[PDB]
């Protein structure tokens, strides 16, 4: 037999040059029969759970779906609490879910008279609704009313569930600041592709982005810049809670990161007492890394960390707090072991488990409840985590979505090489680490070189779609040639969503 790898498309990207559903990530099974369902102006969404509490949660999910459908159809589809759907209805239910599909899995069966989504949990109804939107014609994902398109769904049968539990996106809001609205939008867009985790990198050398009432100069001084010129910005604790709440409506866990003991210049520029000479650092607007450190052997450091953790824990319902631990090149191995163990103890005392970048798993203060985010992905990375029974989230070069697509990309970095849509697809988490409990995947969007929403869109789309499929779809069902053609077919939907994607010439 003969095989090949993909080159660039002759005459340019098909995402420039280009009944038909466009499901991404690829579901476990999808079959199509004869006939079709038509969504009309008279349609209602019926919801039915196993008890009134569950029905009420499904009702909220139904309303969110109705809002989306109404925006493009111009209909006023309403939601009804009933297990007796009428012909032409969408029906969302958790009664009789296939337990083998787990919390996020679902069956989605469309007949001429009815769309029926059957799940184990409300969460699975939400994930299934992301598929439902992709079964309707391109146009349905428009934010304004679309005319001249019949709103049809083919008679079809889908069963689905994720391969990995953790399928995340990290946004760096320290290097360049993004508004609450911009962050909500990225969360919203990601959710449509079954991303279920949002990691916020809230602090680094060039900025501190979260209000800490006990240390107000973190904002008054530490938030007032960013990479390059800019004014920076920050989230009040109320704005952070708003983001958390918005993500929760999409069954997305928000994991906040306060990076320590490295990547701490913004804190060090806010409070002189955090530095050995007692003087504030100058703010930094360059892109260098590795040079900053908290004082590992000063009690003031641990008081500062405790105050930050106390306040953040109070406003962050996730059982996880990410404490960074990357590129602590100004911290000795001995001090790093000690520091990371001490801050893990503090986090645990406030009821939070710790996530940290490698090599944080090597800290003698880690527990089997701590989680390693393995970004290095080398032969020895996560040896400690594996020995300690720690879950691992993988973020290899293939998940570093801030890398240039190509040598000539107008934005992006390249310290992990180039990452085009193909590279972002052609890997497996088991490639990054062997013999581990792999919790999942996280796409990381660092923002050294991204200033605008358009820059975010350009790098995340279509690259995030590749990573999202690596997280959701089983390896045996993944195939670049298949994904590539599905992605081409999906292009109008990205357009319709107003995503300023890159038309990658490898697609």
């Amino acid at each position: 037999h003969h095989h090949h790898s993909s080159g660039l498309v002759p005459r340019g990207s098909h995402m420039a040059s280009m009944s038909q559903p466009s499901i991404l990530p690829k579901p476990v099974s999808y079959t199509v029969g004869s006939g079709q369902f038509v969504l009309t102006k008279n349609a209602s969404i019926f919801v039915a759970g196993n008890n009134v509490g569950e029905t009420d949660e499904l009702f909220n999910i139904g309303q969110a779906l109705a809002k989306k459908l109404n925006a493009s159809t111009g209909y006023t589809i309403s939601v009804v609490k009933s297990n007796q759907p009428t012909a032409g209805s969408i029906y969302l239910t958790t009664v009789g879910g296939n337990a083998a599909l787990g919390n996020e899995g679902y069956d989605l069966i469309t007949t001429s008279n009815q769309v029926t989504l059957t799940a184990n949990k409300p969460e699975g109804v939400f994930r299934g609704n992301q598929t439902l939107l992709q079964l309707l014609p391109a146009g349905i994902e428009k934010n304004t009313v679309v005319s001249g398109v019949q709103w049809v769904i083919p008679h079809s049968n889908i069963s689905d569930k994720p391969e990995y539990e953790y399928r995340g996106l990290m946004l760096d809001v320290a290097r360049h600041f993004f508004t609450v609205d911009e962050v909500k939008r990225q969360i919203d867009l990601a959710s449509q592709y079954k991303i279920n985790k949002f990691h916020m990198h809230l602090s680094d050398d060039q900025g501190w982005r979260i209000e800490i009432k006990s240390w107000p100069d973190l904002i008054e001084i530490g938030s007032k810049g960013q990479v390059g010129g800019g004014p920076g910005g920050y989230y009040t604790q109320e704005q952070f809670k708003d983001i958390v709440s918005y993500a929760a409506e999409r069954y997305i866990e928000v994991i906040p990161e306060i990076d320590m003991p490295g990547h701490t210049n913004a804190a060090l520029a806010s409070y002189g007492e955090l530095n050995p000479d007692g003087k504030r650092k100058a703010m930094r607007t360059d892109t260098a890394v590795g040079y900053s450190t908290l004082m590992p052997r000063a009690e003031i450091t641990y008081q500062f960390v405790e105050d930050v953790i106390s306040e953040l824990a109070a406003i962050s319902p996730s059982p996880y707090i990410h404490l960074g631990g990357d590129e602590s090149n100004a911290t000795s191995a001995a001090d790093y072991d000690y520091f990371f163990g001490r801050v893990t103890a503090i986090a645990n005392s406030y009821g939070k488990k710790v996530v940290g970048w490698d090599p944080s798993d090597t800290s003698s203060g880690a527990t089997s409840d701590s989680v390693l985010q393995n970004w290095t992905c080398s032969a020895s990375t996560g040896t400690a985590a594996k020995a300690k029974g720690m879950k691992v989230i993988v973020s290899p070069a293939n998940a570093y979505l801030d890398m240039k697509y190509y040598s000539d990309s107008p934005i992006g970095l390249q310290w992990r090489g180039f990452v085009n849509t193909n590279r972002a697809y052609n890997w497996d988490p088991t490639d990054c680490i062997k013999g581990a409990n792999i919790y999942g995947v996280e796409s990381t969007l660092w923002t050294e070189t991204f200033v605008t929403q358009d820059h975010l869109d350009y790098m995340l789309y279509p690259k995030l779609l590749s990573n999202a499929e690596v997280g959701w779809t089983a390896r045996g069902d993944r195939n670049w040639d298949d994904f590539k053609e599905r992605l081409i077919e999906h292009t109008p939907r990205l357009q319709n969503k107003g995503i300023k994607f890159f038309a990658d010439p490898i697609v």
